[PDB]
């Protein structure tokens, strides 16, 4: 069905945001695993897979609206080299995603593309849940210190 | 609860749209069965039953808002006499439904009737899924030709 | 995440509305049980627990937006002393809740806080379902009289 | 059955005390969840639900004794801004509940209302168990320091 | 163990009160069955069996305290000739049982026989639950009229 | 085994009584169903089948005693045209059956045919149970009025 | 159904007999338990519950015959203070019950009330089974002496 | 319990009748098996075991009534030497049993020993069922001839 | 929570009383096993374990009230050298425990420590059940002689 | 079987050692629970129950050897008031138990009482396992500090 | 492995002891069965089978140590002709076995054959368990008399 070109543009900007989140969370999952925080690594793997679903939803909507999904590039990655830097890096990216979806939802509503508006509003609520999670971890690092926070999430050793 | 009269009017126009879709999909299901495309007939039966649910949701909302649901008339039916004409007939009807729900949702939002707005936005997304399906079938008829497309969906013979 | 102060205010006004509904439905459940209408008492218990979930959703959102949830006060209770007065008391409260959520949803939409808007629109639809229920009971009391209506819902005696 | 008016006043004071504890524990559950202490949040949610049952027990006894349960107001809430302050706030409240139920039980015994006396004595023992739990948490904070105590109860990360 | 003689006299008075309630409720169960109110008959059969357990509890305590249980006589029965009269007859009896157990409990406490005090307080609470049930049935008769109340509890016809 | 001729006569008079009861209850079952009292209709069907068993027991005994069972005629039917007339019609027939079996049992005892006496005494007790049922329904119609009595037994609507 | 007045009198005399047996067996069950003969106590509990069923059958028949069941008084109790006196006390009561039922059955037969006759003949056979049991226990006490007889039935100690 | 001496005499005459039936049916079972009519032999074994139960019931009643059961002698056996003679022999014995029980039941009723009367009336009905069976077999031999009747009941050959 | 010092002294006296009962019953269990009365040994083992739970209840309450539980000493043990002496020794001890808990409960009530009062009243009732058991065993020894009583409880031989 | 008197003395000294260990571990279990170290409390409860088994084994052996078990007194308790003092207190007691059993085993071996020797050698090995446990906990407190050690064993909060 | 000759001698003396115990317990099992004490017979059968295992353990060890097991002769049997003589006979034999194993264990320890020492110490402990059993039975015969002791163990009659 031919879609509004500017909505398609916002969907492709959202696709690039999600592809950045997928790789930034996956690399941070494998860095947390390499550092030995196996329970933090488990959660970051699961968050990267949640963003993979979001990327797919954008690809599907762009094709339905007869646009061309662009998966060639990502937004710049932010790679942390301590557990606190990983939390901070992912929080900054997720704030930028939320603001993009707020703008995409308002734009789509202004042209009557309510199903696209509802996809951006659904993803904006999911990114505020990711933000809540990341802010909470940084709250614990502030109140307990980074070493008590991270030690709690080392996890179990493999068989 | 007494509703906005113009919202009730949009809900009754949507009810008439859905009653037309129910009968137009059911007659096309039974025409596809009569022609021998039993897998296409199965899908059209299921789409007619999805529109029956949509009609019921409009009847329920109109009564809650103390209006009088009107099931006496349908919009003009479009009856195809080849498989491609059936696809084209149902696509034209479903585009008209989507545009009605886009307008009903915007109107209800402008008067603060957010539950009615959300019913129209939910049905608008479901009709874009029906549109996607119908456009895809016409894409296959364009790329393969009608006879290869239809032959694939003849289905199994009855016991 | 720091939220819009006026949205936080609407969420706290909604929290007070729900805390009033929880206690007003719970007291009416126990009054209906004391009067012997055990099937009406069962339904009012379940409605009070639905409003407990709504109160919790407001507390969670206010904290996420870094506000301070205020559970200290309720709106004035309306306590019925006949079954019809209980129906009327709860209907008047639920109409006031619906109108508050309609205004909170419109305000949050105007500042781009779409997840808060969607929480108010979800609760507004749930309160219209509660309104529908309460209006229907008062319709039956109007058409049958209070004693036939209430006698039907006396229920079973305890073992 | 018409009850002693002063016993009904103690039962209503108890109802206010429990309504305060329900909301103080629930807000503290959601604050501990917001801060990331998910095992402390689980336990405060369960203690709030224990106080909801106590509130219900008072509403039921007041109606049986033909009084009017008053759910309009709470005692002043004490909201803590650190985990230690939440423990201290709830301990102060629960000490005041215990002393009220000690007095309610003695009064009801002095007028022969032994079923009400036994409700106040049952709830006094329950509040001493709550007091023992909160004193134990403060004892751990005193011996280990707040950060070690609170880190132990961060809990597991959500799927 | 040799008991206080006056506590054994209160226990025997209680035994007579329960034997009266067993027979008054059983005759009323069979009268309600004879009249055709099979759901009211089921409930009075179960209340009679509850009073049989109370009678047994008194026989057991009297023998442990080395007294002689007296089952020879009952208090005067009150037999109702309409459903409302059966409710009133059993309410009057149960008010007299409650007042006896209030006095038995106070006496036994004053001589330190706390296990007997606790048997009388347990049975006083049970009789207040019976009193609450019978007051509730009379409340329904007052609000709906006897015929609507009794018709609801006719029950099902036997296979 | 050749039986007493006069006992055989009483057994054949009892067979005619039962054949009348079978058809009078079956026709009243189908009249109650036609009028919409489906729970009364269920009970009357079951009572007609109980009388079918009684008819068969008479046929079996008459043949054992080498008599000729006569199923050609019935006693005059009493057909009610309101629910109260159906109750009254069946009560009058069942009183006549009971009196016949009382006389048959006394006659058979006077000639030493104790197995026939015991068949009449067993059926006389079963007809007093049917009488008890019918008297109870007429008691409820007297105390509640016919419309409250019958409305309670309308039953459930068919799928 | 209006019954023979003198049959009703015999049924009420039988009801008083059974109410005496219920309480005399229950008190002897609890005396045997208090003395430590737990297997004798089990059997006496079960015999008291058999007499409770017999009392109920008299109440049901008296109401069917439109009489007034009288549960106000018992025949004089016979309370044993050794195991042999308990056996002797219950045997004397049960002989008096059997003779009453023999007379009630003969009277009811003389007026044609065969269902009442059969209730008295059924209870007379059950009381001869109780007599057989009690005579057998006294036979064992005669042949073995009371202490060997009673020691065998001390039973098992409670967990 | 000391019984009526003449009732005891009738019970002992009935015991002798049953002991004769047990042995006469058992010998005929084994003669029918020896002749090869295995289905007739099965039925005669089962009838002999039914008479064993009847003999035991007489022994039990005689002892309860403090008489001395006499199992020393039987009534003269009638031994058939063809299948028809076996049927005829057992029919003549069973007619004599039925007449004895008719007289025993009338005698016991005349002295008020209703439980003994009911044992004789129960056995008289069971012997009329045995008579019915035996008369039916002789009816088939009369209508089909002995060889067709007996051939049908040869049965299956043993593994 | 800081407790009343004199209530803590009664709780410690109770703890000493229970520690004495645990060891007196356990030594008596092993003496009855040594003598071969295996069913009496099973029951004394279980009563000792009941007193272990009572001891624990006192240690828990004393620590909650911030006292120091004293397990260093026992009251003087009474060791029996025959089965009758073991019964008498344990009865004397349990009478002293019961009187202590009667006094502890009255004292705690007089200072408003109702949870401690209720622990002493619960244990007073439990010790009256122990007293009833031991009095019953002595009653059997008095009526049957010690050898018949003890032989019944020798029990089964081990595999 | 009459045992060596000095072996019996060593068994009674061992019984006193175990009774001291039972109460010292049980009081420390309840102190650790009161302080909030629920996983340490679980382990100390289990160790106290292991010592209860050891006490019982001494009672059984002393009775077999015809001695008199003495449970009247304990060795002086050592009560810790920090987690490290509890570990130290129990280690000092368990070293004294091990040395007693080493001496008892050598003595019993010198008089040929090999089953008693093997009971002391079995308990000496079990007390070295308890020593190993306690030394390991004190090793962790030395290497990590008391607060890290104890925080790890706080455990889970109760439902 | 070639063993110490004197250890082999002690093992063969122990084998002869066990073969004597096997046959002496088996003959006493069958004498107790013949006299009718079926529960004593069951226990003696099981004890004979325990000694069969002990005999086998000696045969196995003697062969491992390259000796020649000698099963040709037994020690003199002691055959009781009353239940008390059977108990006394088996106790005297088992005391002699225990003393032999005490000496065998000390001898084997003196030559370093610790596995043989441990076999003798294991059997010495098992024979002290058999001694305990037998002494206990003789204790019961002393306190109750032989006839009360033996009557308790007559057991159940065979199907
Ligand atoms: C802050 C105000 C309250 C909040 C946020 C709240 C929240 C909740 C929630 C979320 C549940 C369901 C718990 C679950 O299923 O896991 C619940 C249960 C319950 N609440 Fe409340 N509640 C509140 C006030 C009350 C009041 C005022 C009463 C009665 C006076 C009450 C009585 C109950 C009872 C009895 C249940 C358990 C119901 C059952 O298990 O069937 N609640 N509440
Ligand atoms: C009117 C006099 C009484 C009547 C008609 C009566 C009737 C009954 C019936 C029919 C049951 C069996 C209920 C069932 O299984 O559904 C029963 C149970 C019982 N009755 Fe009575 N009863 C009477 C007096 C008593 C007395 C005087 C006592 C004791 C003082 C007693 C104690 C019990 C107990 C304890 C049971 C339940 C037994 C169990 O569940 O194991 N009853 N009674
Ligand atoms: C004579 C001193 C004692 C002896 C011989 C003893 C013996 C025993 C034995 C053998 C058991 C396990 C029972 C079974 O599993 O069948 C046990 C259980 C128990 N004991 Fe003791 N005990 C003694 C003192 C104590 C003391 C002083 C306390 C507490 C103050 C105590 C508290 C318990 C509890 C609570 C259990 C049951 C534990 C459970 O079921 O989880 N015991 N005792
Ligand atoms: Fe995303
Ligand atoms: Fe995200
Ligand atoms: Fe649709
Ligand atoms: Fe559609
Ligand atoms: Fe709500
Ligand atoms: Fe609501
Ligand atoms: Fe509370
Ligand atoms: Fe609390
Ligand atoms: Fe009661
Ligand atoms: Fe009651
Ligand atoms: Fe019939
Ligand atoms: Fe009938
Ligand atoms: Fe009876
Ligand atoms: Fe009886
Ligand atoms: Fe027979
Ligand atoms: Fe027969
Ligand atoms: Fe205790
Ligand atoms: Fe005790
Ligand atoms: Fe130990
Ligand atoms: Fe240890
Ligand atoms: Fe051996
Ligand atoms: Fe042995």
């Amino acid at each position: 069905m031919k879609g509004d070109q500017k909505v398609i543009e916002y969907l492709n900007r959202g696709l690039r945001s999600e592809l950045t989140a997928v790789s930034q969370y996956w690399l941070h999952y494998r860095m947390l695993e390499d550092w030995g925080y196996k329970d933090l690594a488990k959660k970051w793997r699961a968050e990267s897979i949640e963003e993979m679903a979001h990327a797919d939803k954008f690809v599907e909507r762009i094709l339905f609206l007869e646009g061309l999904p662009n998966l060639q590039t990502l937004d710049p990655l932010r790679i942390g080299q301590t557990v606190k830097e990983v939390l901070e890096s992912d929080l900054a990216a997720e704030r930028e995603a939320r603001a993009l979806y707020q703008e995409g939802a308002a734009y789509a509503a202004s042209v009557g593309d309510f199903p696209s508006k509802n996809l951006f509003e659904e993803l904006m609520g999911d990114e505020e849940h990711h933000i809540d999670f990341l802010e909470t971890q940084l709250d614990l690092v502030s109140k307990l210190g980074l070493e008590l926070y991270a030690q709690h999430h080392i996890g179990k050793l493999d068989d």
